[PDB]
């Protein structure tokens, strides 16, 4: 705000005057004045004498004036510049300019309080002078007059017909012009005439100026305007035809053009030009469509013919241009325009891709409220129905939002629109085909016409405001769902993965994490669907292997629950109650259910709480009254509490799901689709409670309205835990539909009986479930599963009479392993016809067969196996190799490649062997896949009989980051070489702790090993607290000043059978200040965990990119880095990571070299190591692309990367380390447009 | 607004009671109560004994209940209706209903201030009771909880995933359902539970009612919801395949759909259904194109062959529908659809035709500040110039306004875009052909590059 200081120097020189101004410092301010004409002054104020910044493009770069011969009198105060037309006075103390006409009439002046300064100019003038310039008005603005006497509007180009600029002038005889890129002119009626640079304007600012460069004009308005044009430039003469009339038109072809010129010329109405809109050019098409004549509209524009013919009729042609390019063709491929622009840097800075339209259509809303309107609507839909549209996705039945069109549909429009399709489809098919619709509103009554509700155009983000504030995200959806159920519309779904993003359709897809969690969530909601924006893809395989496998996995649960679910579809036809409900339905009196939405009920007998948090390590799950059993991990929890529930943030395999005491859950084999085959055995899992609970099994055609007139099947199933027995009542069949179910296999959990009766006959016992299923006629067996003791009972379904079943006695199985027959598991491959198969054509197999056809690349079988805690499980694979030699197969667990198995010849195809492999399993569901990974060097070509999975691990593990943290303890990725997704720090204040829930099979002494880091330089202490008992001291030495170093602290602890608590806490005598990573637990001596073989830091690149890692990078001097890490979800279609969420990439649009490197000291010198990695490369074949192993004491080893567009595995075996170190790396030399993806890099000790 | 006045008449008959109320005129007010089930009461208030209006489509027109055998004692004050599940008292002077459970527990009541009246209903209840229903939230709103304890939000279908209605219930043991085309529910923590018809809502009102027809539910949440479904309708059963996974897609043709289905099937990833956006139909075309398969995208939907092949691979098809028709083809000709709808009066009342867009493109602004950028922009324009474009209509050099995309061009963007064509054409024609251009903005200096200014979309 301060003004100039005293003048200390005045150097005249021709028409120029340079004034030095005191600012108190050794670098004086400079003010140069230049008389450009008798009526035009240039002023340049340069703070501290600094060199002036370049003038903006306002200024004509070639401007030129004759010598003026001004008169500069520096001999007094004021200093005085004179011409015949003006008189410029500068008072010496402080420096202040006054501008006058040559007759001494004062025009404007810098007030005492301040003139020119660092950020502008400030004048004062006659208060009644009229001011013009600054601005005009656009086609969306209140349009004022000419006068600018009270103006604060910015100076800008603007939009939609606006104009403006740093130019303020008056009819009183002066003008002011400032060279600026935007800015804030200011006038008021006290007589101020100011201009300020200010802060960055709405339009951006790309020309900054450290100096202030202005011009003062003197004269009548013509002279002012002519002076304005000497400075900014005169206008070149346009063609003379430009003074003619021009007809502009959008929607026009050559024929209509020629008819229009005829019409003008026939009538002697003069005209010189037609301007053509989009019609003229191939806008939308590849190869510079937006610059090329559309010869469909204008055939003779193939040559100069059109031009020359229009010339001869006296017409010139004008074409519309937009300053942008099409970056996608119709087929969503990148255009040549895009590649040329992206590669040379031609896009406007800060403007990303966005979605436009350009072919409008004219529409009008139909009225569904009229019966005759409905009949018409239906009649015209019949042909589309006969030809395949059997469900009606009734969009936009609510509100129009199109420019000026802002029309609401009424409250019954969704009901009535549904009525049209319902009444019509029913009458047309004689009640033969059921109606499915969906809409995006609901109002009472709409449900009578068979419609679902979906939650509209929601956002691709975790929550409202994560990426943008204008739509909700995933976390809000449960609330929308349950709100709908509270309104009587529980047939609800959402766009899983989200619809909208920033940029519209060209905006990003979900992260793999978001995609995965959303699928697990949506699998436990009623209408389960993905839906992206235009040209987007929502197929799970596109988001990397975790997303595929986890989605597949949860999908298998859903489809196995088909008969559970379908009973609730029937319930909705009796009472309106559906597949989901909020907890307050079951718990009207419980305050903690009153507003509860992070969990809900799926049918009557399952409570679900999906992991919806980004990078979530644990959940706080409220369980209302009763006794709940973890569906996936086996443990019981008592009701009426908020539990701490650990989740594995690395696998994304967990879907917290709890079984309600009394549960009765019919389930079936997994089908690819609902009527793929007939199901003759239905399983019923039964979790008995002390009070009778029931579930009515239901079947019908799944297709027609026959159910309405009795054509359905139902059978009441009921159970109760009695003093010393379980009772299960299978009621008699009811209704005329002949069901497909022939037998139920009851799986009664919590008791392994010594006898099972039915009508006062003891049933025949069999040695196991397998033999029971082979037997025709009733039977029982017993066993063990994840939940504990279980009794199996197989009966006929659909008897004409009730059957009571009573399980008494207790004779627990000694079984040490679950058995999974792989022929019952999931079979896949590269195509529908190249999947793994079932066969019974060689002898010696267990169960009903074995799995064959693992002899075409990518064939595989996948087993879902429940483990009670994370840890090491030796899993036994029963196979047959009658080939002549050792075959290979990959074993993937939870989408990570655990090992290449070498499976020996077993003599013949009917001779079987066993290979047992130590697998890193996580608590709850695991995904174990045996696959012919041709791209990883496997051979395939064996047959698989089954696997066996110990009920108990050899050793257990517990992630610290998933433990219950308190007192300041937190999670972190800001140090290196932690395990899993993170570690625990901030064990700093007294009270700070982490508390593990550790399961033991039997009371005893158990070994612990606690992985920790202590970078303080000295020994530090925590306390251990086992089952809230007495504190024992935990003394933790420091290997030195390095927090990227991790030791084991080993100790013992006395535990009880079941859940134990073991806390590591800073009690007041302890020092704290350590980091915890993982607690290992065993009855034996604890060794290296299968989950922790990897010696690399951040080898999967999953660490949040804010935090660095042991990776370094190199590129040739002065070249931009070609290296980044992200998910590949901005791309369309997505180019996901090999596992989890992120992968490194190398890319540049131009020629480039790049490398990344990591050096690790190995634990054991003079020994053999192994580098494994996933790699995917695409587009331009590089000169060089390899993994690199070196520094190990031998010479560099390499493995080249092949340009395939697919995930391959790259293995460098037999790294003989004698140096103490390994350097692993990846290197690319490309001529440009080579895109390399690197992921899941492991350096391991090689057997 | 006044409460009912005194009871002057009380005719019990079967499961129904009929109250005549003094309004100080010769046309007394009627309150008809009807015990539909043990736990569901229908109240119909008819001002001045006027006949009732038609019920809205909220009400299931085929709904019916078994007889109940309620007990209706008109002997004293108050009048008393009894089922095994609920006790209804109507005090005679003035007429004010109290709803109780069978055991005497008061649930809700019409305050001394007044309950039902010509424009809706007013109740009072336990202030700490939790209220539910009324509304949900849409894809453009802040998303609240389930509780509706301080609610003034209107009852409406809404848009973008919203839901709502004149239905307000509590876990404290009761529900209230009012038959209405829109309207204004109110609750607060003093214990009010109210519903008003009020004025014509935003979404309009096509069913107006003179009477006030409402329903009281008594029970636990599941009983309340069953009663709601008795009144407004149960849901028909949907095809079983509808419990399966569905992939919805926009930007899809027959080959991409087949490639998708093969992808899910190869992996044993279950799926029952594909849903198709505009791609499935001839949206935009004449002869009911918005109802007809797009055989360019789906060749085998010429016949039933597409339906049947997909049916064999376990795939149902769903197709998108919009409640509108195209009234002009790409040529600007009036469509058959238009004539049939205009001539029978099938357009939504109050909705005129309008211009909408539907085929998207992806674009990205270029940078004219860079010399090399300009050279390139000119170079690719030479062919258009040789072939007749001699004037450059430079549109949108100012601001992008497309969805979330709100980018500004800088103040010299017009000048620099103009420069591209000026320098270029002047060089390429050896200064032989004068440049003409127009743009919709202006900033000082831009005049040097031969451009005019036009006043935009006026
Ligand atoms: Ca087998
Ligand atoms: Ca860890
Ligand atoms: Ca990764
Ligand atoms: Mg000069
Ligand atoms: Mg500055
Ligand atoms: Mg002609
Ligand atoms: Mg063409
Ligand atoms: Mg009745
Ligand atoms: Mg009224
Ligand atoms: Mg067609
Ligand atoms: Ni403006
Ligand atoms: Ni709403
Ligand atoms: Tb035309
Ligand atoms: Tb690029
Ligand atoms: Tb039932
Ligand atoms: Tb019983
Ligand atoms: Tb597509």
């Amino acid at each position: 705000m301060a003004g100039l200081g005293n003048v200390t120097g005045a150097v005249a020189s021709g028409d120029s005057l340079t004034l030095t101004l005191d600012n108190g410092t050794s670098a004086s301010d400079i003010l140069e004045l230049d008389v450009l004409s008798e009526e035009l002054l240039r002023v340049d104020y340069r703070p501290s004498g600094a060199a002036p910044s370049p003038s903006t493009p306002m200024i004509d770069p070639d401007a030129s004036w004759d010598a003026v011969g001004a008169t500069i009198d520096t001999s007094g105060d004021p200093i005085v510049v004179t011409t015949p037309r003006m008189r410029i006075e500068i008072a010496r103390t402080p420096a202040r300019m006054t501008i006058k006409k040559a007759d001494g009439t004062t025009l404007l002046w810098e007030p005492a309080s301040g003139g020119v300064f660092e950020d502008g100019v400030r004048f004062q003038r006659g208060s009644t002078d009229n001011i013009y310039g600054i601005r005009s008005f656009n086609a969306q603005e209140d349009v004022g007059g000419l006068l600018r006497n009270s103006s604060d509007h910015p100076a800008h180009a603007g939009q939609q017909g606006d104009a403006g600029g740093p130019f303020m002038w008056s009819t009183a005889g002066y003008g002011v012009l400032v060279d600026s890129d935007g800015g804030y002119p200011y006038t008021d009626t006290t007589g101020k005439l100011e201009f300020y640079y200010g802060g960055t304007p709405t339009e951006g600012r790309r020309y900054t100026k450290t100096n202030v460069e202005y011009y003062i004009m003197v004269g009548e308005p013509k002279e002012i305007m002519a002076s304005y044009a000497q400075v900014t430039g005169t206008a070149p003469m346009l063609p003379k035809w430009s003074l003619g009339f021009m007809n502009f038109e959008w929607g026009i072809d050559q024929d209509e053009l020629e008819a229009h010129v005829d019409g003008y010329r026939a009538r002697n109405i003069p005209i010189d030009a037609f301007a053509l809109d989009y019609d003229w050019m191939d806008y939308g098409e590849d190869n510079y469509g937006e610059f090329r004549w559309n010869t469909d509209n204008f055939p003779d524009a193939a040559t100069t013919q059109l031009k020359e013919d229009m010339e001869a009729e006296g017409i010139r042609l004008i074409g519309i241009r937009k300053p942008r390019i099409i970056t996608r063709d119709f087929a969503n491929q990148r255009t040549q325009q895009y590649y040329d622009a992206d590669s040379n840097g031609y896009f406007y800075p800060g403007h990303n891709e966005y979605t436009d339209y350009f072919i409008p259509v004219t529409v009008r809303s139909f009225d569904p409220y009229q019966q005759a309107s409905r009949d018409w609507w239906w009649q015209h839909s019949i042909d589309a129905f006969d030809k395949g549209i059997v469900g009606w996705w009734n969009d936009e039945t609510d509100k129009v939002d199109s420019g000026s069109a802002q029309y609401w549909f009424g409250n019954f429009s969704t009901g009535f629109t549904s009525q049209a399709m319902y009444d019509g489809q029913r009458d047309y098919t004689n009640d033969g085909v059921r109606v499915w619709q969906t809409a995006r509103s609901y109002y009472p009554g709409a449900q009578r016409y068979a419609t679902t509700l979906w939650s509209g155009d929601i956002g691709t983000q975790f929550y409202k405001g994560e990426l943008f504030n204008w739509a909700p995200g995933m976390q809000e959806q449960p609330r929308i769902m349950l709100s709908s159920a509270n309104l009587g519309q529980p047939k609800w779904g959402m766009d899983t993965g989200g619809f909208n993003s920033l940029g519209g359709a060209s905006g990003p897809n979900p992260s793999p994490e978001l995609y995965t969690r959303w699928m697990q969530f949506g699998a436990f909601t009623p209408v389960f669907r993905v839906h992206g924006n235009y040209n987007q893809q929502r197929q799970p395989w596109l988001y990397g292997a975790t997303a595929e496998e986890a989605s597949k996995a949860v999908m298998h649960t859903r489809y196995s629950l088909l008969p559970y679910m379908y009973a609730y579809e029937r319930e909705a036809s009796e009472t309106g109650l559906g597949l989901i409900k909020p907890l307050l339905f079951d718990y009207p009196n419980d305050p903690q259910a009153a507003d509860y939405t992070e969990a809900w009920m799926f049918g009557d007998w399952l409570l679900v709480s999906p992991v919806l948090g980004e990078a979530q390590h644990s959940k706080q799950i409220y369980l209302p009254a009763g006794t709940w059993i973890d569906y996936h991990r086996g443990q019981t929890y008592s009701g009426g509490q908020t539990i701490h529930y650990p989740v594995n943030a690395d696998t994304w395999t967990d879907v917290p799901l709890f079984v309600k005491q009394g549960a009765i859950i019919p389930n079936q084999q997994v089908l690819d689709y609902v009527d793929q085959q007939s199901v003759t055995t239905v399983n019923v899992d039964i979790f008995p409670s002390a009070s009778e609970t029931s579930f009515t099994y239901y079947e019908d055609d799944g297709s027609s309205y026959d159910y309405e007139s009795g054509s359905s099947f139902e059978q009441r199933l009921a159970a109760q835990d009695l003093s010393s027995s379980v009772r299960v009542e299978v009621g008699a069949g009811s209704g005329s539909y002949t069901p497909d179910v022939q037998h139920y296999v009851l799986k009664i959990h919590g008791r392994a009986g010594s006898a099972v009766t039915a009508g006062g006959s003891a049933l025949t016992g069999y040695g196991d479930l397998q033999a029971l299923q082979a037997a025709s006629g009733s039977g029982w067996a017993s066993g063990r599963d994840i939940y504990g003791d279980v009794t199996y009972v197989k009966l006929p379904a659909a008897s004409g009479s009730a059957t009571v079943v009573e399980v008494s006695g207790s004779a627990p199985s000694a079984a040490t392993h679950a058995i999974y027959e792989v022929e019952d598991a999931s079979r896949s491959g590269a195509t529908p016809t190249t999947r793994a198969g079932i066969n019974t054509n060689h002898s010696g197999y267990s169960g009903s067969g074995f799995v064959d056809k693992l002899d075409v690349p990518g064939a595989a079988v996948t087993v879902y196996a429940n483990a009670p805690v994370s840890g090491d499980y030796p899993v036994e694979l029963r196979y047959a190799n009658g080939s002549g030699s050792a075959k290979t197969l990959s074993v993937y667990v939870n989408a990570a490649r655990v090992q290449q198995l070498s499976l020996a010849d077993t003599g013949a195809w009917s001779q079987w062997g066993t290979q047992t492999t130590t697998l890193p399993l996580t608590a709850g569901q695991n995904i174990i896949t045996y696959k012919y990974d041709s791209d990883a060097g496997d051979t395939g070509g064996v047959n698989l009989d089954y696997i066996r999975v110990p009920f108990a691990p050899t050793q257990a593990e517990y992630a610290a980051e998933s433990a219950k943290l308190w007192g300041g303890a937190g999670t972190s990725q800001d140090h290196w070489f932690y395990k899993g997704a993170a570690f625990v720090d901030n064990l700093t204040g007294v009270g700070a702790e982490a508390s593990f829930d550790v399961y033991a099979p039997s009371a005893g002494t158990y070994n612990l090993s606690l992985r920790y880091a202590n970078g303080t330089g000295s020994t530090k202490t925590l306390s251990a607290i086992v089952n809230g008992g007495a504190a024992s001291t935990v003394t933790l030495t420091s290997p030195g000043m390095n927090w990227n170093l991790w030791n084991e602290h080993t100790m013992t602890a006395t535990l009880t059978a079941g859940r134990n608590t073991i806390s590591f806490r800073r009690n007041s005598g302890n020092s704290g200040n350590v980091n915890l990573d993982r607690l290992a637990v065993s009855a034996s001596a604890i060794t290296t965990l299968a989950s922790e073989r990897n010696l690399l830091d951040n080898g999967d690149f999953e660490r949040d990119t804010t935090y660095n890692s042991n990776w370094t990078q190199w590129q040739p001097s002065g070249q931009p880095s070609a290296f980044g890490i992200d998910s590949g979800n901005a791309l369309h279609p997505p180019e996901g990571p090999a596992r989890r969420n992120q992968r490194a990439y190398f890319h540049s649009d131009n020629a480039y070299q790049q490398s990344i490197h990591q050096v690790v000291d190995v634990p054991v010198n003079n020994a053999t190591y192994r580098l494994e990695a996933k790699v995917r490369m695409k587009n331009t074949t590089p000169t060089t692309a390899r993994a690199e192993v070196q520094g190990h004491g031998g010479s560099p080893i390499y493995a080249n990367i092949s340009n395939d567009g697919v995930w391959k595995t790259i293995v460098i075996d037999n790294i003989n380390v004698t140096s103490g170190s390994v350097d692993v790396g990846f290197y690319v030399d490309s001529p440009g447009y080579t895109t390399l993806h690197i992921d899941e890099v492991t350096l391991t000790r090689a057997p």
